[PDB]
Parts: C-alpha cells; sequence; structure tokens
C-alpha cells in the first residue's frame, strides 16, 4: 500500500507528501510492474527536489527497470540537466547500457541535449560507446540532424582517429606522436580493428612493434573475433607473427566461426607460420563451422607441401 503511494506521490512530483511517506517507512526502493522505482519516476518527470531527497532516504541511484534503464539513462533522455548531475555526484553509472547496448550519451546526443552531452563526457562517458545496432552517439546525433554535438563528439574522436590513419598508412611519426599525446592505443575503428589490427592487416612490422611497446591488447577482438593473429596468419606475413606470440598472442584463439590461425596459416599456404604456431602449442585437433581440420583445409587449396608437416605432428 505504501509503495503505490511513494510510487505516485514522485511521479506526480508531491514533495511534501513523499517526505511523509518515507518517515512512515515507505520502501525508498519500492518497484512497480516494471521495474520502475520511485527515483526512476522523479528523474522522468523532473521533479529535482524529489530526486534529491530519495536519494537521501537511500534509494539505489543505478536500479534497473525491466529494460534495463536507470534513472540517469531516462534524466538524460527528458534534458534534465540538473537532475543528471545529481545522479552522477551520487554514484550513477556513466557508462550504463540497457538491454540494446543504449548509454545515457546515446540519448542526450540522439534528443539534442547539449549541455548533458558535455556532463556525461566530463564523467568518462565511452565516446565511442556502440549500441546493439553498431550506433554511437556521434552517429545517432549525425541522422537526427544535431549539428553541434555532432562536431563536439567528432572533435572528441580526432585523436583516436589519427592514430588509426596513421596506423593503417603505415606513418610510424605518426603513431609515436598520437600516442605520446594520449590516445587510446586500444580505440577501435567501425569494425572493431584496433590500430594493430590494421598494422598486421598492412604489415607494417615496426608499428606493430611500437604499439605493443605502449600497452596495445595484443588479443583484441573486432566484430567477427579475428584477433591480431588472425590477421597476421592470413596475409602471410611471418615476422608479425613472430612478434604478437611473443607477447602472448593466443595461438589457438577462436573467432566467431572457430576459425583458429592454424587454420588461415594452412589455407593460404604459409609454411614458415604455421611452424612457428607449432612451435607455440597450436592444436591441429580444432575444427571449425565446415568441420574441417587445419590439415583437411591444406589439402582442398593444392598445398600438399604444408599438410605434410601436419601429419607427423
Amino acid at each position: 500500500d505504501l509503495g503505490k503511494k511513494l510510487l505516485e506521490a514522485a511521479r506526480a512530483g508531491q514533495d511534501d507528501e513523499v517526505r511523509i511517506l518515507l518517515a512512515n517507512g515507505a520502501d525508498v526502493n519500492t518497484a512497480d510492474e516494471t521495474g520502475f522505482t520511485p527515483l526512476h519516476l522523479a528523474a522522468w518527470e523532473g521533479h529535482l527536489g524529489i530526486v534529491e531527497v530519495l536519494l537521501k532516504n537511500g534509494a539505489d541511484v543505478n536500479a534497473n527497470d525491466e529494460r534495463g534503464h536507470t534513472p540517469l539513462h531516462l534524466a538524460a533522455y527528458t534534458g534534465h540537466l540538473e537532475i543528471v548531475e545529481v545522479l552522477l555526484k551520487n554514484g550513477a553509472g556513466v557508462n550504463a547500457t540497457d538491454v540494446i547496448g543504449t548509454a545515457p550519451l546515446h540519448l542526450a546526443a540522439m534528443w539534442g541535449h547539449l549541455e548533458i552531452v558535455e556532463v556525461l563526457l566530463k564523467n568518462g562517458a565511452l565516446v565511442k560507446a556502440k549500441d546493439k545496432f553498431g550506433k554511437t552517439p556521434k552517429d545517432l546525433a549525425r541522422d537526427n540532424g544535431n549539428q553541434f554535438i555532432y562536431e563536439l563528439l567528432e572533435k572528441a574522436e580526432l585523436l583516436e582517429k589519427l592514430l588509426l590513419e596513421a596506423a593503417r598508412e603505415g606513418h610510424r611519426d605518426r603513431v609515436e606522436e598520437f600516442i605520446k599525446r594520449g590516445a587510446d592505443v586500444n580505440t577501435a575503428d567501425e569494425t572493431g580493428f584496433t590500430p594493430l589490427h590494421l598494422a598486421a592487416w598492412e604489415g607494417h612490422l615496426g608499428i606493430v612493434e611500437v604499439l605493443l611497446k605502449n600497452g596495445a591488447d595484443v588479443n583484441a577482438n573486432d566484430e567477427r573475433g579475428h584477433t591480431p593473429l588472425h590477421l597476421a596468419a592470413y596475409t602471410g606475413h611471418l615476422e608479425i607473427v613472430e612478434v604478437l606470440l611473443k607477447n602472448g598472442a593466443g595461438v589457438n584463439a577462436t573467432d566467431v566461426i572457430g576459425t583458429a590461425p592454424l587454420h588461415l596459416a594452412a589455407m593460404w599456404g604459409h609454411l614458415e607460420i604455421v611452424e612457428v604456431l607449432l612451435k607455440h602449442g597450436a592444436d591441429v585437433n580444432a575444427q571449425d563451422k565446415f568441420g574441417k581440420t587445419p590439415f583437411d583445409l591444406a589439402i582442398d587449396n593444392g598445398n600438399e607441401d604444408i599438410a605434410e608437416v601436419l601429419q607427423k605432428a
């Protein structure tokens, strides 16, 4: 009984009635049929006073409704700047995501709330956070014509963009420069390729050594599960395969299809890479979607020379 009253006194904005109910023992973390709590409703309707009293009585600042929305999601959706700052001040998760990977920044940027975008960024909101549909806040702001927000997130991405371009084009002095200026060495592009993915793909050995030297993730996956070692075994750059394994590259890393670096080394006839992978404990028993082992793939592509090595094991 008290639960329902508190929930509707928050929705309705009745400050005095919320005080009375909480003093009579009403549960501050009460939840309705879909998981909305009093703090959810006060944030949606924009009742700053109530928000502050509920948190003051031990209200869960990161409660999740049935869909995964938190009070911060709702404040950023409706554009209530003052309430956003209160929620973060009380320990609200700035990078919380609902069931389709939506963060507060996605919503602020989509509904065109410049000030909230800025406050969310100031508290560590991920600039390139991708939702369930591959969309960042910058994408959502572009598609909705929120010009100022687009230009702000584009600026907030530029440094990480130039590192990715530098690593792809093979410009070592630019890679070094942008790392020295705070570039996130593990940033990702539109498909999950990190600078290390792109240097291995293009065969830029020098830059692969520099990236690992500055704490690049050697076993990073893109959106399809490919690690850097995967790409180096496909393209057939032996020296990059050697550098990755020296830094703990998962030799038996499997992508979304189960394919491992040894599958591609045999499929595209790269004898030298096969040896090094087996030296580091590459399992030949592993299969994949098609159910084929690295030995089967060596015969299909007319490469019996590599197949004879696998037989011996």
